[PDB]
């Protein structure tokens, strides 16, 4: 019963022009996915991409979600969360771990692995577009209560956990490659993405529409506001509120016919949205950094 959480990748190169990175094991001698177990503190994305460039040499930017994996193990349930990541360069080199590491079509990237499941996240790799820019949606971090004035404040700020959560979510947003930042007109908003900002030395583009109250009198703003943020160059991160995101999430994730595997709403929580031509091709929700 006790879960072992881990993650992996379909890491890529180049949909059928793709190449995909298959590994040996001498200690299995098994052909799978890169993976691995997170580390105290890592959040699924952020070992996702540290096993990618340990086990195969190259770093890499994660994008759409690809399901999850489990199997039973001694110490109970496995549980592998899998992502494809486009390649950003590295060289191989063979040790004790991962001898061999092959780029192969997916047709006979699908003959090379020997698990029924890791060919399921293969499957799900090549069923729609991977070459795909990324919005990231966030709920800001916890923030203590709202206190008994009608609506909102402006300005309570993060917590103490809000802040670790801030800073935990550099990593994970880094792992998506991350570009360019946009906050609602809160300062919790705001101060969720701080360690981000400063990270990439980056300004936090201030955004009115889309705040609670903003997202109550006009949602049709709103969601052209949205539009517009992700039609930009980058890859945009956006922080804003509860009663604004799951809104927003379903009206794309319905106009564009795009089903999410996880849904949840969680202070410091992500949603990656996955575009290719402008067009949503997955909505993924990743926990906060701090749960499980
Ligand atoms: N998709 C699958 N379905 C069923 N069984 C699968 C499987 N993949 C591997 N195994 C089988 O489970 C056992 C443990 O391997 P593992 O889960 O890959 O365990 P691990 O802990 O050795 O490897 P990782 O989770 O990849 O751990 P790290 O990279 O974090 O490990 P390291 O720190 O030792 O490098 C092996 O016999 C393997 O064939
Ligand atoms: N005084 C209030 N007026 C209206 N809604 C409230 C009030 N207090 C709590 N809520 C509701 O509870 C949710 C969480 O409130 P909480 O005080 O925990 O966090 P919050 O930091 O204000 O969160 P968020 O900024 O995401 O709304 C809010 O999103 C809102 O839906
Ligand atoms: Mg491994
Ligand atoms: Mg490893
Ligand atoms: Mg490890």
């Amino acid at each position: 019963k006790h879960t072992v959480r881990a993650a992996g990748a379909v890491l890529w190169r180049d949909p059928a022009t793709v190449e995909v990175a298959v590994i040996h094991r001498p200690r299995y001698d098994d052909w799978s996915l890169p993976k691995g177990k997170l580390d105290q503190g890592e959040t699924e994305p952020v070992a996702a991409a540290r096993e990618i460039h340990e086990e195969t040499g190259h770093t890499a930017v994660l994008g759409r979600r690809l399901g999850r994996v489990t199997y039973p193990i001694p110490q109970g349930t496995k549980r592998v969360w899998y992502w494809a990541a486009k390649s950003t360069g590295g060289d191989f080199s063979p040790n004790d771990e991962v001898d061999k590491l092959v780029w192969l079509p997916v047709d006979a990237a699908m003959d090379q692995l020997q698990y029924p499941d890791d060919r399921k996240v293969l499957r799900r790799f090549v069923k729609r577009p991977v070459d795909t820019k990324t919005v990231l949606v966030v709920r800001h971090g916890t923030a203590g209560r709202r206190s008994r004035y009608k609506g909102d404040d402006r300005k309570r700020p993060l917590d103490k956990r809000g802040r670790a959560q801030a800073e935990a979510l550099v990593a994970q947003l880094m792992a998506f490659g991350a570009t360019t930042l946009y906050a609602a007109d809160r300062v919790r908003c705001h101060q969720t993405i701080e360690p981000l900002a400063q990270e990439l030395d980056q300004l936090i583009h201030n955004e009115p529409l889309l705040t609670e109250e903003a997202y109550a009198a006009d949602h049709k703003a709103a969601r052209k506001r949205l539009l517009e943020i992700a039609g930009r160059p980058g890859n945009p991160v956006i922080c804003t509120q509860g009663k604004v995101i799951p809104g927003l999430i379903e009206w794309w994730c319905e106009r564009a016919k795009v089903r999410p595997e996880t849904t949840g709403n969680r202070k410091g929580s992500t949603w990656v949205l996955s575009l290719s031509d402008g067009e949503l091709v997955g909505a993924d929700y990743l926990s906060p950094p701090d749960e499980k």
